[PDB]
């Protein structure tokens, strides 16, 4: 597990998606570790099968045919390399793990893989692990397609194959054994922890069965003892068979509830409103705090018909999306994630995306390099929200405040809110259309504050917004509907 397993102080993960270890390498160093991020989700750096139709799509990567470590991110020497350096500069690496399935039953028989390991998938074949035919579910699944039929039935959901994805039979010692094997190979690289990909689709026992065989992390970066941080991936937006609650013996667990609900309250959707959030955590029936990983939006639903729909907000939406962020990264429940993301071109036929296969910035299918730019932006049509203003600021905002309660509610009953965090961080939201203009509580000794939204705190000096807070703790925010960015932060590093 449950402990992220960050250097201590560090209090959020980044999705770096689709990045190749060399960039995430100089990332952690020039960037990541002086700005105090917690560690980065990797892509799969397993060998995938190549996909041509379409032309590598971001999901081929969710097609394992081998654990060698092999992939359109880089090699292994890339690998291990990136995992030294940045843990070197107190940065963690979570890798994704993609361990229910191999790839497609229906893809071709042949070398067409990312490292050029030979698998026959029609045959069960992957000789590069080895897995045989005896080392999947086939015969257990008992619907008649051999595909998830029916979310209604457990059975199905765990036995039978998703989307055609040759199903591992997880109960079986040795293929327990085979997906250890490669996770501690990874943790003795030097890896914190791991995303348990499609975890739905595992049973929880089994699941455990794999965790209870893994090393303990590598003493060179953490203490003795330490256990590997488990998260795993179940998309349970309540009112279905299989419950978020089932895998809490393993490790955390996604709540996707999360963006869900607060991307369709921070939209205004379905009489939504900001001030319901005063309750916001389990009183509004998510999981408990100490077994969540939260994040707005994650890689699958930022394209836009994953768990949440529409309501998930996504760099698209950037400035209702760094509001739903900076609320995310001030409020005290679970541990959160920051998503990265790379453009693309979006084209809804019927409210689809068409497109959402489209996979990295790519020249002919080769990965591109990250480029920074002057003013600290990415170039090639990476995204890098985890570098705009104002989410940095608040990834820093949480550190800063770590295990300070929150505290000083307030709203205005429709879609203007603030609240603090004991008496170190201070936030102040107008999602509404019309003027904010009060003046609030904010738990903070008296002082000059450097909004780290508008701006940052430079020597003795703000870039942007002033807060002026009184002896008594509170300050006058104001705050117009127009405003690029309608909320304030303040805390205890960006007092002058
Ligand atoms: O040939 C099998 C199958 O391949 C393609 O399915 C892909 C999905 O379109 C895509 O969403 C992706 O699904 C995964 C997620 O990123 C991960 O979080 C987790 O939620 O599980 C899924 C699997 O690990 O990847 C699959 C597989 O590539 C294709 O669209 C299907 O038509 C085809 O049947
Ligand atoms: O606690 C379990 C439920 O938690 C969440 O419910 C949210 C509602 O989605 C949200 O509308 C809001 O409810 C308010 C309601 O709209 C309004 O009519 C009433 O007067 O005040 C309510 C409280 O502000 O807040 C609740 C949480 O308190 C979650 O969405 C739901 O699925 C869970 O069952
Ligand atoms: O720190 C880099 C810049 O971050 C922000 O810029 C964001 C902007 O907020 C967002 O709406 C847009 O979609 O992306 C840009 C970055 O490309 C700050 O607003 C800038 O002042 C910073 O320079
Ligand atoms: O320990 C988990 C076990 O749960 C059972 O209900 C399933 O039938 C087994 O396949 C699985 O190994
Ligand atoms: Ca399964
Ligand atoms: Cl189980
Ligand atoms: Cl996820």
């Amino acid at each position: 597990q449950y402990a992220p397993q960050t250097q201590s102080g560090r209090t959020s993960i980044v999705h770096l998606f689709e990045w190749r270890w060399v960039d995430i390498a100089l990332e952690c160093e020039r960037y990541l570790g002086p700005k105090g991020f917690g560690g980065v989700q990797v892509s799969p750096p397993n060998e995938n099968i190549v996909v041509t139709n379409p032309s590598r799509p971001w999901w081929e990567r969710y097609q394992p045919v081998s654990y060698k470590l092999c992939t359109r991110s880089g090699n292994e020497n890339e690998f291990r390399d990136m995992v030294t350096r940045c843990n070197n500069v107190g940065v963690r690496i979570y890798v994704d793990a993609v361990i229910n399935h191999m790839c497609g039953s229906g893809a071709a028989a042949g070398t067409g893989t990312t490292c050029g390991s030979y698998c026959n998938p029609g045959n069960r074949e992957f000789p590069a692990v080895p897995y045989s035919a005896w080392d999947f579910n086939d015969g257990k699944c008992k619907t008649a397609s051999g595909g998830i039929e029916s979310y209604n039935d457990p059975y199905q959901v765990r036995d039978c194959q998703l989307v055609g994805l040759l199903d591992l039979a997880l109960e079986k010692d040795y293929v327990r054994s085979m997906i250890a094997d490669y996770l501690n190979k990874l943790i003795d690289i030097g890896v914190a922890g791991f995303r348990i990909d499609a975890s739905k689709h595992m049973w929880p026992g089994d699941i455990k069965a794999v965790l209870d065989k893994l090393h303990n992390l590598n003493t060179n970066w953490f203490p003795a003892g330490s256990r590997p941080f488990i998260f795993q991936e179940v998309i349970d937006l309540g009112g279905e068979a299989i419950k978020s609650s089932e895998y809490f013996g393993n490790g955390r667990v996604t709540e996707f509830k999360y963006g869900a609900k607060l991307g369709t309250v921070v939209r205004k959707w379905s009489g939504e409103k900001m001030s319901y959030l005063k309750n916001w955590g389990e009183g509004w029936g998510f999981m408990p705090s100490d077994r969540a990983l939260v994040f707005v939006d994650n890689h699958d639903n930022q394209r836009g018909h994953g768990a949440g729909g529409s309501s998930i907000l996504t760099f698209w939406d950037a400035r209702l999306y760094k509001i739903a962020v900076g609320f995310m990264l001030a409020h005290p429940y679970g541990f959160t994630r920051v998503m990265s993301s790379y453009r693309w071109a979006r084209n809804f036929v019927n409210g689809e995306d068409v497109n959402d296969w489209i996979g990295p910035p790519n020249n002919n299918g080769v990965i591109k390099e990250v480029t920074i730019n002057a003013d600290t932006t990415c170039g090639n049509d990476w995204v890098c929200e985890h570098r705009w203003r104002e989410i940095r600021n608040m990834v820093w905002f949480r550190n800063v405040v770590d295990g300070q309660p929150f505290a000083n509610w307030w709203d205005n009953g429709s879609n203007q809110v603030a609240f603090g965090r004991g008496n170190r961080g201070f936030i102040v939201f107008n999602n509404d259309d019309w003027q904010l203009s009060s003046t609030l509580q904010t738990g903070l000794p008296g002082g000059t504050y450097c909004d780290v939204i508008s701006g940052d705190k430079v020597g003795n000096s703000c870039t942007g917004i002033k807060v002026y807070v009184s002896s008594d703790g509170t300050a006058q925010f104001s705050i117009s509907n127009s405003a690029e960015d309608p909320f304030i932060a303040i805390h205890a590093e960006s007092k002058l």
